[PDB]
């Protein structure tokens, strides 16, 4: 009814339910993070989270496996405190062997009940270093494909990405943030290709939202980004910004609802 | 006073007038612009605006002088129906020799009383070509100089910027949207740089824009950038975002009614 379809866990989690509850948010799909800027005590500390975080969006840490496992647990972990509240989405290693990515998926996001894969964040140039997880998926349950397209990714990036929606069709992929500055063309492929859906997280204009959002109003996907995004000020947005109330309804939570059979 | 900061023009102007009294806004520093993407009725025009924008912005059109001349005509003529309610920057191509910079400027700023040069839209590596524009502030006015700095600016550029502002001390200098992805940098800049303050436009994270204004209170100054950006929202998210109604009162207009003496 309204689920935010992306946040990163939030520490304290009692804070984030009361966040829902006072927004009228009936469910969040929780993505795991390595780092947690909002419990950081003084600016220093913000700061050092905030240049790791760029460090993880500019994909330096993509093979690392431990760190990915551990923020797992702590998505299973949240989830465990309220299973009616989250859905959750698991990370997985990007640039292992085939063999590796599949056992991984197994251990770390099927064994565990997760509903998708993410947040990837590709560096710029390796998209194609994605094929194994499209792989896994394309074969066993079609788990949905969650892709940063933010910076620093671009414009062949978004391309990139598109060729392997077409390639594995059965195999949803929800593009972060609509594609970033490259929203023109990211519409446009969502629009032709049947699995592509958009993330409206990180918009960075109300007219570019308003634009894409009234374009392809049932493959438009609500979320936030909290903790880089304010749930309040998200909704009142997508709400402004929608034509008709059916519109608000549909990015707000039944789209999702629908791909995930929530 | 609450000002809007940056703002391109808007056509009908009573709807803008409107809006502004509805949001509680005095005055809008008014831009101008070649593209009214606000005024297309359906979807195929607006797509055909925001695509000549996009490569506005990327640095494309940074040549088209007589597009340009006739632009700031518009400013001009719309300052002239409200000019309790507007003060306007007039935009300078940015790649021309000495000389045919001091001339556009004269002509064109200087003689039209703008208050500010702006927007600038370099493309990235072409930092040192807005070095004219600055040497010519220098001999006039001081004239504030607002560059965009999101997409397609990238790190190096914004430390280009800088570079500038240190080298004219007496020219301010205006940074487009925080820098963009960039923000951490450019706040770092700007808390060194006496000369050196950002705008709040285009902000793409609540979290971005509170850190950085709460690190600079007084030298973030607020801005919408309609028609990209809504007044009503953008003004919530200020006052949400800000620690203190001094923080707030500062970035919402009295940064920059103390910078441009208004
Ligand atoms: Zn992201
Ligand atoms: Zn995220
Ligand atoms: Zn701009
Ligand atoms: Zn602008």
């Amino acid at each position: 009814l309204i689920i935010d379809g992306h946040t990163h866990v939030i520490l304290p989690v009692e804070k984030h339910i009361k966040i829902m509850d006072e927004a009228g948010v009936d469910k969040t799909i929780l993505f795991s993070t390595s780092i947690h800027p909002e419990t950081a005590v003084n600016l220093r500390d913000v700061k050092k989270e905030m240049k790791k975080l760029n460090d993880v969006v500019n994909g330096k840490t993509n093979s690392m496996i431990d760190v990915r496992r551990n923020s797992i647990k702590e998505l299973t972990n949240v989830i465990q405190a309220y299973p009616s509240r989250y859905v959750g989405f698991g990370n997985v290693p990007v640039g292992l062997s085939e063999n590796d990515t599949n056992s991984y998926i197994e251990e770390n996001i099927v064994n565990n009940k997760l509903v998708g894969i993410g947040e990837l964040t590709p560096a710029s140039g390796q998209i194609k270093s994605l094929k194994p997880i499209f792989k896994y998926s394309m074969d066993s349950g079609s788990l949905p494909i969650w892709i940063h397209a933010f910076n620093p990714l671009v414009l062949q990036d978004i391309k990139e990405i598109a060729e392997l929606c077409k390639a594995f069709p059965k195999v949803p992929v929800i593009l972060g943030h609509m594609g970033g500055s490259n929203w023109m063309t990211a519409v446009e492929l969502a629009k032709e290709i049947q699995n592509l859906y958009l993330d409206t997280s990180a918009y960075f204009s109300t007219f570019v939202l308003k634009i894409v959002i009234n374009e392809l109003p049932l493959k438009c996907i609500f979320g936030t980004d909290m903790p880089f995004g304010d749930l309040q000020l998200s909704i009142e947005a997508i709400k402004k910004m929608s034509n008709d109330s059916y519109v608000a309804n549909a990015v707000l939570g039944d789209n999702i609802s629908r791909l995930l059979n929530i």
